[PDB]
C-alpha cells in the first residue's frame, strides 16, 4: 500500500521529446572561457555549497559576479550549467555569461551578468501595490519559461530573486537547486529553503513537478502583501507543515493525504492536531492593508494549496485579474 504516483498536469513531455542531449546534461562537454579575464573584488555571500564575489571582466571594465563551485562531483557542476544554457535568454533569467577552470580550487567558476541589487529585508518595506504586482508578473514569465522548458527551480525564495528596483529589473538566480522533469520520477525532497518547501516535500512525496514552485511563489506573495517574512515561520520542517495547517486547516491537509495514500510519520500525529482554515483576511491589518485586495487574496488563494495538481500554473496565473493595471500597461 504504497503512494498514488503523480505527473504535471502541463508540460509533462517537454523533455521525453527533446533531442538527449537537452537533459542528458551528464555527457555535456563544456567548452571555457578566459579565467584571466576575471578580477574578484569582494565576497559577497557565503553558503555551504559556494563562495560568490562581485568581480569585474577587465577587458571591458563591466562587473559581473563569480560563483566559484567549492568541489562537489561533477554531476552537480554539469547540471546547472546545461540548465543555465538551456535558459540563457529566458524573460527574467539571470545570464551566465561565461564558465572558467578557477585556479582558487581548480574548480570551475561561473561568471554572471551583475544585478545592482536593493536587498531583499530593505525593498520589500517600499513597495507599492502596483510594484509587486509589477514583479509578481515579471516572475511567472521566468516560471512558466523554465517550465515550458521542462525545468523546475526547486529553491524559489526572496534570496534567489535579485531586483534592481530603480531599473524596474528582476533576474531569478540560484538554479544549483534546478533539476529536469521527467514524468514519474521520484525526486530528493530535500530542496528549498524550509520556509518555501512545499506540502508536497514536508510529507516526503517525492514524484512531484513545476508546481512546487507555484507555492514557494505564493508563499513569497503572502509575505510581501501582508509584510511578514518569512509568512511560514517554522521552527523545523515538522514545525513548518504544521504552520501550514494552522491557517490552510487540517481538513483540507488529511484530504491530500488520502488522496495520495501518503504513510504520514506517526511524530506527526500529534504536532498536527486540529485547526480549522483561516480567513485570509484576518492576516490584513493596517501596515498591509494597502496592498491587499479580493484580486489578491482570490491569486493567492489559488496558490496556497496542498494539493499540487490543483495550483494554478504559471501560465494560468500570468492570466490572472491582478495583473491588469500591469498587462495593460
Ligand atoms: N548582485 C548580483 N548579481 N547577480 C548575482 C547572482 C547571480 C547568480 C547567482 C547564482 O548562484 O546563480 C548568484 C548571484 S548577485
Amino acid at each position: 500500500s504504497g503512494p498514488v504516483p503523480s505527473r504535471a498536469r502541463v508540460y509533462t513531455d517537454v523533455n521525453t521529446h527533446r533531442p538527449r542531449e537537452y537533459w542528458d546534461y551528464e555527457s555535456h562537454v563544456v567548452e571555457w572561457g578566459n579565467q584571466d579575464d576575471y578580477q574578484l573584488v569582494r565576497k559577497l555571500g557565503r553558503g555551504k555549497y559556494s563562495e560568490v564575489f562581485e568581480a569585474i571582466n577587465i577587458t571591458n571594465n563591466e562587473k559581473v559576479v563569480v560563483k566559484i563551485l567549492k568541489p562537489v562531483k561533477k554531476k552537480k557542476i554539469k547540471r546547472e550549467i546545461k540548465i543555465l544554457e538551456n535558459l540563457r535568454g529566458g524573460p527574467n533569467i539571470i545570464t551566465l555569461a561565461d564558465i572558467v577552470k578557477d585556479p582558487v580550487s581548480r574548480t570551475p567558476a561561473l561568471v554572471f551578468e551583475h544585478v545592482n541589487n536593493t536587498d531583499f529585508k530593505q525593498l520589500y518595506q517600499t513597495l507599492t501595490d502596483y510594484d509587486i504586482r509589477f514583479y509578481m508578473y515579471e516572475i511567472l514569465k521566468a516560471l512558466d519559461y523554465c517550465h515550458s522548458m521542462g525545468i523546475m527551480h526547486r529553491d524559489v525564495k526572496p534570496h534567489n530573486v535579485m531586483i534592481d528596483h530603480e531599473h524596474r529589473k528582476l533576474r531569478l538566480i540560484d538554479w544549483g537547486l534546478a533539476e529536469f522533469y521527467h514524468p514519474g520520477q521520484e525526486y530528493n525532497v530535500r530542496v528549498a529553503s524550509r520556509y518555501f518547501k512545499g506540502p508536497e516535500l514536508l510529507v516526503d512525496y517525492q514524484m512531484y513537478d513545476y508546481s512546487l514552485d507555484m507555492w514557494s511563489l505564493g508563499c513569497m506573495l503572502a509575505s510581501m502583501i501582508f509584510r511578514k517574512e518569512p509568512f511560514f515561520h517554522g521552527h523545523d520542517n515538522y514545525d513548518q507543515l504544521v504552520r501550514i495547517a494552522k491557517v490552510l486547516g487540517t481538513e483540507d491537509l488529511y484530504d491530500y493525504i488520502d488522496k495520495y495514500n501518503i504513510e504520514l510519520d506517526p511524530r506527526f500525529n500529534d504536532i498536527l492536531g486540529r485547526h480549522s482554515r483561516k480567513r485570509w483576511e484576518r492576516f490584513v491589518h493596517s501596515e498591509n492593508q494597502h496592498l491587499v485586495s479580493p484580486e489578491a487574496l482570490d491569486f493567492l488563494d489559488k496558490l496556497l494549496r496542498y494539493d499540487h495538481q490543483s495550483r494554478l500554473t504559471a501560465r494560468e496565473a500570468m492570466e490572472h485579474p491582478y495583473f491588469y493595471t500591469v498587462v495593460k500597461d
